[PDB]
């Protein structure tokens, strides 16, 4: 897990710190994301200690960690970036992509579910692309492994949250699960079929849990399947115990995307 600091090439632009850089493997050389900390020590060593616990092919891998001029936690490079940047500058983008893209991100989730780590921060923001299609989450600084005999993560007090991805449950009562990142998926879902557009425009954090808690959801984007609004809904159930799980979402989802390919077929 230990890095060399002299195997590790880092390049001086910025990419969000995330730099881009390259590191020195067995034998080939590795191009590499490099999350540079320039508390806040032993948040990226937790964010560190999640990724290493973790292998599949829709999580970003981590090579390793690094102490020289600041802490730096490396990555596998995605060399697309974020999926809501890449969804705003390619507005080409089919409806069936998009859905290969979210169904990738549920196989990954459902992993994590099985593997009972919570996200807590899923939204586009947090999807990498590899290529226009491969999907791979990332950023699991506020991620958390779920005790043997819970199913959920209660947080103590209500920090600085992305709360227009938070489900009600973890507003109400600070409990994070599996079902609340299935919550938080169907937003990025909502993310995608709008291109990267932000969720619940021009609404505060407080009119987004009035709207809720009304009953009220985000529409329909332009062009997105009637199948996968009705899936982001499914996503966005109340209460906790009938909204589904990732197992569920990502069958969903992979039997939606084997009916658009046969109707590509055809
Ligand atoms: C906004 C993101 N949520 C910030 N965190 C991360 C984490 N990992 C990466 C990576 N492992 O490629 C990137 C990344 C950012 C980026 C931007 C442009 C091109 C490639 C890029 N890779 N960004």
């Amino acid at each position: 897990v230990y890095l060399d600091r002299k195997l590790l090439t880092l390049e001086d632009k910025e990419l969000g710190t995330v730099k881009k850089g390259y590191y020195q493997m067995k034998k080939v050389v590795k191009t590499v994301a490099v999350k540079i900390l320039k508390a806040l020590k032993d948040e990226l060593l937790a964010e560190a200690n999640v990724m290493q616990q973790l292998d599949n092919p829709y999580i970003v891998r981590m090579i390793g960690i690094c102490e020289a001029e600041s802490w730096m936690l490396v990555m596998e490079m995605a060399e697309l970036g974020p999926l809501n940047k890449y969804l705003q500058q390619n507005r080409h983008v089919k409806d069936k992509n998009i859905i290969e893209l979210v169904h990738q991100v549920s196989m990954g989730m459902k992993y994590l579910e099985e593997s009972n780590f919570v996200h807590r921060d899923l939204a586009a923001r947090n999807v990498l692309l590899v290529t226009q299609h491969y999907a791979k989450i990332s950023d699991f600084g506020l991620s958390k492994a779920l005790r043997a005999d819970e199913n959920y993560y209660k947080a103590q007090t209500h920090g600085k949250w992305p709360v227009k991805w938070y489900a009600p449950e973890c507003i109400n009562y600070y409990k994070f699960s599996s079902k609340s990142d299935v919550w938080s998926f169907g937003v990025l879902m909502w993310e995608a079929f709008s291109y990267g557009q932000k969720p619940y425009r021009g609404m505060k954090g407080s009119e987004v849990t009035a709207m809720l808690e009304k009953g009220e959801r985000m529409g329909c984007p332009a062009g997105c399947p009637r199948e996968m609004y009705d899936l982001m809904n499914l996503c966005w159930t109340y209460d906790v115990e009938n909204r589904p799980g990732f197992a569920a979402v990502e069958l969903r989802l992979r039997n939606y995307y084997y009916d658009v390919v046969n109707e590509g077929h055809h």
